[PDB]
């Protein structure tokens, strides 16, 4: 069995390169940032713009969502984090703290707290009711991709251009393991699947990697796609059949089946680089965004 996504709406609008899309984890929104400095929400299911938010003074690279679909958190190249109400479209919080652009954020669970990484080479925690850093994570030494928390918010994983992945414990902030081989090329992105029990990892040797975090060990490869350069946002599509989702500097979306690793289908329409995808929480769908010469987000569907 394979998918069959098919281009369904473009959703025009940002000025400039697009750097992020999240859908919202009730389903119903999609949210997008942009080197334009704005934040942009749309309807998940008909690609409407709803509306805009607008506060950063430099470009955005990265926004993430509460898990009640209220709040959107957004980091910016202006060395902030900003806490948005998404109804009202106004700034809560600032969250100040990091010394250079700020790459990276995701709430956890219960979203009650933030993790952000930067180019600074920390990893912050942030409380989001008073908007206070309550720890700064000596986690790397290059510039930090990609956080996240994992299913219950116990684990945070962290990675970097230094070509570690590293998981903490978000209570102590101690370092729990360390994904590390023989050798180890830059680390694009990071993030748990859905389950907690795998790792998944791009680097800018053109390869995907799937690891057992118990176990500190790879058990899959995925190949094909292109990405040497940018911060590539992956994904796992979980609710129809399993794939592994990616975009791709040759600017396709390519889909691998989880457990082969063969190449399902490539999703062709942006005309530049696919920075950024994101799988929806209940249907077959995915939105996809792309760089400067294309500014457009596409949302594909299947029936699979
Ligand atoms: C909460 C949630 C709901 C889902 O439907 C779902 O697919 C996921 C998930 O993490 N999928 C992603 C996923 C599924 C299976 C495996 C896997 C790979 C090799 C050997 C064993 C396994 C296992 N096992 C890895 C990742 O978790």
């Amino acid at each position: 069995v394979k998918p069959n996504y098919a281009l369904k709406f473009t959703l025009a609008g940002h000025t400039k390169a697009v750097s992020s899309v999240k859908f919202s984890p009730n389903g119903e929104w999609l949210a997008s940032s942009s080197a334009d400095k704005l934040i942009k929400i749309w309807g998940a299911y008909d690609g409407k713009f709803e509306k805009t938010i607008s506060g950063h003074k430099l470009g955005i690279s990265d926004v993430a969502w509460s898990s009640d679909s209220n709040l959107l958190v957004s980091a910016s190249d202006d060395k902030t984090l900003k806490i948005w109400d998404v109804s009202s479209g106004k700034c809560l919080k600032t969250l100040k703290g990091h010394s250079n652009y700020v790459f990276c954020c995701n709430f956890n669970p219960q979203s009650n707290l933030i993790v952000s990484g930067s180019f600074d080479e920390s990893v912050r925690i942030w409380d989001v009711k008073t908007g206070k850093c309550l720890k700064t994570l000596p986690a790397h030494s290059d510039p930090v991709s990609a956080v996240h928390f994992n299913r219950d918010g116990s684990l945070i994983v962290s990675s970097s251009y230094d070509g570690l992945c590293r998981i903490w414990d978000t209570a102590s902030g101690q370092c729990l393991k360390t994904l590390i081989d023989d050798d180890n090329p830059p680390v694009s992105f990071v993030k748990f699947s859905p389950n907690g029990k795998y790792i998944l990892a791009a680097t800018l040797d053109n390869t995907l990697k799937l690891w057992d975090y118990s176990k500190g060990k790879c058990l899959k490869t995925y190949t094909g796609h292109k990405n040497e350069k940018y911060c590539i946002f992956a994904n796992f599509s979980v609710t129809g059949g399993k794939w592994i989702v990616s975009g791709s500097e040759d600017n396709l979306v390519y889909i691998w089946n989880l457990q082969t690793k063969e190449i399902v289908q490539k999703l062709q329409g942006h005309t530049d680089v696919v920075i950024s995808t994101a799988c929806h929480p209940t249907e077959n769908i995915i939105a996809s965004a792309a760089l400067e010469n294309d500014k457009t987000i596409k949302l594909w569907k299947s029936d699979c």
